[PDB]
RNA sequence: UAUACUAACAA
């Protein structure tokens, strides 16, 4: 008895940017956070998901990157738990680094969650 | 020049 629900990333305009980053966190703060909240399982699948085609780490495609577009598959037990979980996740992607007019100034805040956490805050 | 980027977990 497990429910699934991934978050679609606007790969039509943006590649994967901090969508995978912010959604993850340092090592995976955002991932484990929502995981400990509604008992969900965050796992981004697609091109830029497991830092296999980005910078920082080593290069060398290991997982197929021609099928999955760019989404963060979040599992759980009930649709309710995964629902609220996906909600926050959207607040991270939907806004990403080009957050709506609601904020915009805090567009870089998605990087502060990790920064202020590891002292990486300006 | 934190001018913040973090990639895990899984695949």
């Amino acid at each position: 008895t497990r429910v699934s629900d991934k978050v679609m990333i606007p790969q039509d305009e943006y590649p994967e940017i901090n969508f995978v980053g912010l959604l993850i966190g340092p090592r995976g703060n955002t991932l484990k956070n929502i995981e400990k909240e509604c008992n969900a399982k965050i796992m981004i699948r697609g091109k830029g998901s497991v830092k296999e085609g980005k910078v920082g780490r080593k290069d060398g495609q290991m997982l197929p990157g021609e099928d999955e577009p760019l989404h963060a598959l979040v599992t759980a037990n009930t649709m309710e738990n995964v629902k609220k979980a996906v909600e926050q996740i959207r607040n991270i992607l939907k806004q990403g680094i080009e957050t709506p007019e609601d904020q915009n100034d805090l567009r870089k805040m998605q990087l502060r969650e990790l920064a202020r956490l590891n002292g990486t805050l300006r």
